[PDB]
């Protein structure tokens, strides 16, 4: 089995929980992603860790992937709000039974730091798998690097996570996945890129993504060539950042990504494809 999970970028910063939960089940969504602010906004608008619950009860809803650890990196980078961070994340995942956290390093720091940093995070996560996500433009690459420091820091609980996005904007291939053990990637994400990259790279990640296949980055080869080296994802994550899709219409957001992610799974793995 594997969730289809609407990412919480997918959905804008703005909605409440509720409607968050209630878009994703009209859309058919098995799940929904949660960043900590979303959780924190839900507590300040006077919703319980026990309500919640309820609301995705209420809908035949579960939150299937937590997100997003960053800042652990460096001694001054892990202020008491980053750990704070950390630390409300791993409370969502026991919550709500997630597995794995999302996690990513933007400063570009030495690889002996980056080993010694991400031990020290599995540490902290106890019985939690930290999924750390390679991006182009941040202090992890590609995903040799990323298997590269996982594999060095000795943590069973360090993996690795493969995002569309990412994948095709660090020109990933079939050999990108060469030497890493399939049960080493805990998800998958799904999306798709421009033809023509922004400038700032790390702006169009944040700003405008694509749906799933309706872009440049072979969508349907990046989910083939994962199935078919063995991986098994906890989640397949639809995370599809764009703020003009979420001006158009949460609904509109939901229905254009969740088609979008069935045409590529129908394609390249259609024992998991929603259905
Ligand atoms: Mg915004
Ligand atoms: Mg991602
Ligand atoms: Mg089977």
């Amino acid at each position: 089995k594997c969730p289809i999970t609407i990412s919480s970028y997918t959905l804008g910063t703005e909605v409440s929980f509720p409607k968050r939960v209630k878009v994703a089940a009209e859309n058919g969504f098995d799940g929904i992603g949660l960043r900590a602010e979303n959780y924190v906004d839900a507590l300040a608008a006077g919703l319980t860790d026990e309500d919640m619950l309820r609301i995705l009860d209420e809908h035949n809803m579960k939150v299937t992937e937590v997100e997003y650890i960053t800042q652990w990196g460096t001694a001054e980078d892990r202020t008491a709000e980053q750990q704070k961070k950390e630390q409300t994340t791993f409370h969502m995942a026991r919550l709500f039974g997630v597995k794995h956290i999302n996690c990513g390093l933007l400063e570009k720091i030495p690889e002996e730091q980056i080993i010694v940093a991400l031990g020290e995070l599995c540490d902290r996560a106890e019985e939690l798998i930290i999924g750390l996500e390679f991006m182009p433009y941040s202090g992890v690459a590609d995903l040799q690097a990323a298997w590269r420091v996982a594999e060095a820091c000795g943590r069973d609980n360090a993996q690795l996570i493969c995002d569309t996005w990412h994948w095709a904007r660090a020109n990933q291939t079939a050999e990108s996945i060469k030497n890493v053990p399939a049960d080493r990637i805990v998800s998958i994400q799904l999306c798709d890129v421009h033809e023509t990259p922004y400038k700032e790279l790390r702006e169009e990640s944040l700003h405008d993504r694509l749906a799933p296949g309706e872009g440049y980055g072979d969508t349907v080869g990046f989910a083939k060539i994962l199935k078919e080296h063995g991986v098994n994802p906890r989640v397949m994550g639809v995370e599809v950042i764009s703020d003009s899709m979420v001006a158009t219409g949460l609904e509109y957001a939901a229905l254009k990504v969740y088609n979008a992610t069935k045409k590529v799974l129908d394609e390249a793995w259609p024992e998991i494809s929603p259905r």
